[PDB]
């Protein structure tokens, strides 16, 4: 953060992940886009049941390409219309979801 302050354990949604607060962890809590588009996508993505963003329901910078922020024009923040291109979910060996 900048400024700190509300410095809180807040968990990660995504599958397969530890992120909490570690230490030098300076990962971003950025929560789901209110965007519909984006909005499924995260959920769609997350690969977390049909289960839907209420609270508490953010990701890690680690997830994202961070390309998909607001850096193009300083700083770094997530663009509402960015998506979680990445997760490592490991379908279930190595082959595609096809099923
Ligand atoms: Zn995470």
């Amino acid at each position: 953060g900048s400024s700190g302050s509300s410095g809180m354990p807040t968990n990660c949604a995504a599958a397969g992940c530890a992120t909490t607060y570690n230490k030098h962890i300076n990962i971003s809590f950025h929560r789901f886009p209110l965007d519909p588009k984006r909005r499924k996508e995260w959920v769609r993505l997350v690969r977390r049941k049909n289960f839907v963003p209420g609270k508490h329901t953010f990701l890690c910078s680690k997830h994202f390409e961070a390309s998909c922020f607001d850096l193009t024009g300083q700083t770094r923040r997530l663009k509402m219309d960015a998506v979680p291109t990445i997760f490592d979910f490991c379908t279930h060996i190595s082959g595609p979801s096809s099923g």
